[PDB]
DNA sequence: CATTAGA
DNA sequence: TCTAATGA
């Protein structure tokens, strides 16, 4: 946790490094099991060697071990940090709808810079499009002020179309969080759960509203269940606008809203903890449902859920709030 | 790990 | 169809 700190962290600066300026998600792939290891390793690794003796630390990560303890540094750590050519990718990664593929890409016709990205706005797709467009505002993080304001809209359509609607922001925004990255509409109707067909216009309906009014200016993509897009409140009376913020909404079978809410609503730990415990207390979750655990091994039988409670009850837990979910 | 764009 | 990108 800080004992192995440097040791996981140029690690992940290493795999991460392959796996994107480089196509080499094996090695990639290698520098990560080492820094999960290491990580986990409970003493002070003082050589190659002591390290070496791990499972997934060979004698080229140990290598770099012993040039990163005797020198707080790295060569190949401090050539790439310096490479423009890697800078640059790890740099257009940033815009939504850029990925590695296309970083690359864009680099070699030599697109480096968000100036090339503009100028160039024909050799990007319309994700990418917006994703250059809103390039500032999506990097900033978004008030909890401006969530209750967001929600509160979002909650009012919702209803406006078919009271019949149910919505929940999930989220770090739903257990606190001062702030917030993007908003996460959850949600689902009782018209639709696991096998009734479908109803598609169950989404649509509400995306034609939210946009009806003016919240959402632009979609990512619009799917039959999920939802992606941007979104605006309204600024006020002039002299401050807002700032465009992802947003995404989807749709779910009504007999598994509780399950994908706790799970959404976080926080990984909590999550992984709980669903940790099922487990002993005989069960299964996961971000649809909750199976009572048979000894053959396996089992399966979806158990009824009514609200996070139903979860909680069954695994026989402390009801525990959003806010306390933290771990 | 699954759902959407796109080509 | 596959292959990218998001998310989480
Ligand atoms: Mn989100
Ligand atoms: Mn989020
Ligand atoms: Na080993
Ligand atoms: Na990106």
């Amino acid at each position: 946790e800080t004992l192995n700190g440097g040791i996981t962290d140029m690690l992940t600066e290493l795999a991460n490094f392959e796996k994107n300026v480089s196509q080499a998600i094996h090695k990639y792939n290698a520098y990560r099991k080492a820094a999960s290891v290491i990580a986990k390793y409970p003493h002070k690794i003082k050589s190659g060697a002591e390290a070496k003796k791990l499972p997934g630390v060979g004698t080229k990560i140990a290598e770099k071990i012993d040039e990163f303890l005797a020198t707080g540094k790295l060569r190949k750590l401090e050539k790439i940090r310096q490479d423009d050519t890697s800078s640059s990718i790890n740099f257009l990664t940033r815009v939504s709808g850029i990925g590695p593929s296309a970083a690359r890409k864009f680099v070699d016709e030599g697109i480096k810079t968000l100036e090339d990205l503009r100028k160039n706005e024909d050799k990007l797709n319309h994700h990418q499009r917006i994703g250059l467009k809103y390039f500032g505002d999506f990097e900033k993080r978004i008030p909890r002020e401006e969530m209750l304001q967001m929600q509160d809209i979002v909650l009012n359509e919702v209803k406006k179309v078919d009271s019949e609607y149910i919505a929940t922001v999930c989220g770090s925004f739903r257990r606190g969080a001062e702030s917030s990255g993007d908003m996460d509409v959850l949600l689902t109707h009782p018209s639709f759960t696991s096998e009734s067909t479908k109803q598609p216009k169950l989404l649509h309906q509400v995306v034609e509203q939210l946009q009806k009014v003016h919240f959402i200016t632009d979609t990512l993509s619009k799917g039959e269940t999920k939802f992606m897009g941007v979104c605006q409140l309204p600024s006020k009376n002039d002299e401050k606008e807002y700032p465009h913020r992802r947003i995404d909404i989807r749709l779910i079978p009504k007999d598994q809203y509780y399950c994908g809410v706790l799970y959404f609503t976080g926080s990984d730990i909590f999550n992984k903890n709980m669903r940790a415990h099922a487990l002993e207390k005989g069960f299964t979750i996961n971000e649809y449902t909750i199976r009572p655990l048979g000894v053959t091994g396996v089992a399966g039988e979806p158990l009824p859920v009514d609200s996070e409670k139903d979860i909680f009850d069954y695994i026989q837990w402390k009801y525990r709030e959003p806010k306390d979910r933290s771990e």
